[PDB]
């Protein structure tokens, strides 16, 4: 394919199917890029990563961690061009992640709990559905999440499952925290120290949850494990972030503010991520 | 060779060459055990037996021997023609043999002329760094802790004396007292942990904490084969198999936040960027 097609293909993956994660949408356009791309050799390896950056259209961290993991595990090899069969394999495997997670979580959501969440998260929606429809009664609190009000969107989705839900202002997280039992949040990216990059506002929610001793749980797919090691907001690359005005789309939450992470790799405490991440990136 | 035999070989390996890091002696006996070992039907069966002695080389309970050992076994891994593991094993040793000196020179920039350097115990890697610096004709002074219970800092003071370098031996209880007189501290590591922190001879943690409070840079010098797959966040998370032999642990742990920079054979690194090197390391396969 060519740049044009690439983006057009990518954008038309999440638009007709928002259900899908950007990361997953990125490797799909990448399978087609590869497939639809014929005629090489290292040209393939280079022309493929030289366009994976192009999918940067989505400043999403997952596009970056996803692309690498996908790329790394198909490069192991025009007969060698059977990397495609590994791509279908990989895309076939990552499309089971949400589920392993919603399963590793049915236990922590106890009957009668009050969950506090931030913005929209597909994985979070899944976990709660697999809990409600799974004979559990709870209520949720979610921040409206400026600037795209994705929190309201989340709310509506929760209402459709007839789960009691209240929307509050981002400014009201420390106000509503005392009436929460636990907070569940998704991640755009899990960094090498067990911390996470997520929709701006995630950080302060964690700081408040900790001061009130409320467990903070993160629910996210392993293909979100990215090779970055930030220690503060300043370390997060601008590339993922975007009288004066500052509009960071995401922020970083240190691992000490996280209780547990639920991944298709199993439930992990922040200090276990680094070893998993490597034991993940290095797989044949 | 067997256990009794392995240990014998491993000890004499270091007796004959005291200047040799315990981690290199261990991997050398593993190579020797690789050659000397035969009787296949172990295509991957002895890939276990060679581990059944990775442990045995616990006659020296240092993390180095472990992270190094795992590196070796990881590197020499790809028909009994497979004893190409041996020649790979010889390539590896050949490789991790230019580490000390490479670090020594890839580190001369930071040894200012006229400086007062405070170090702890004995580290052959720190010794090569200063030797390099002296040959480079830099004039500096050194303070070293005797480092109980084996007093290995005194052996270090002698080595520096026979190098005509001004060195003063102090009590371990004296690091707080002497800190103000130093420009920087330079220490070695038995193991570099996944978060950029390190495991080193007991006493290291204190020095790092005392150096932080007076803003004296804290530098670590260590070979890459010491990058170990561990992520401790406190003394408790360090395994006892690396501590013993309270009851007198031989090593304490120093958080990354107490480390200014690490000078490795892969170059100078900030503690935070270390975990990525471990991946980049193994990616070398």
């Amino acid at each position: 394919m060519d740049d044009k097609e690439l983006i057009e293909y990518f954008k038309s993956q999440m638009k007709e199917d928002p259900d899908m994660a950007s990361a997953v949408a990125a490797i799909r356009t990448l399978l087609e890029f590869l497939k639809r791309d014929k005629g090489e050799q290292g040209l393939r390896a280079n022309l493929t990563s030289a366009i994976e950056t192009l999918c940067g259209v989505d400043s999403s961290v997952a596009v970056s961690s996803g692309g690498e993991l996908f790329l790394r595990f198909i490069s192991l090899a025009k007969c060698k061009k059977i990397m495609i069969e590994r791509g279908e394999l990989f895309l076939r495997r990552i499309s089971l992640s949400r589920n392993k997670i919603a399963d590793l979580c049915h236990t922590f959501i106890k009957d009668g709990a009050t969950i506090l969440t931030h913005a929209y998260s597909r994985v979070v929606l899944r976990v709660l559905e697999a809990a409600v429809a799974a004979k559990k009664r709870f209520s949720v609190y979610v921040t409206e999440s400026q600037p795209d009000l994705s929190g309201k969107k989340m709310a509506k989705a929760l209402c459709h499952l007839n789960v009691p839900v209240t929307v509050v202002l981002d400014a009201a997280v420390g106000y509503i925290m005392e009436k929460a039992d636990l907070v569940i949040v998704g991640a755009e990216g899990v960094v090498e120290n067990g911390g996470i990059i997520n929709k701006i506002g995630t950080n302060q929610m964690a700081v408040c949850a900790k001061a009130q001793n409320k467990p903070f749980y993160v629910v996210a797919e392993s293909f979100k494990f990215v090779r970055l090691f930030p220690l503060n907001q300043q370390d997060v690359p601008d590339k993922f972030k975007y009288l004066k005005e500052e509009h960071p789309w995401v922020d970083y939450t240190a691992p000490s503010l996280i209780t547990l992470l639920f991944t298709d790799l199993g439930v992990l405490t922040p200090s276990a991520v680094s070893d998993e991440l490597i034991k993940l990136y290095l797989a044949a």
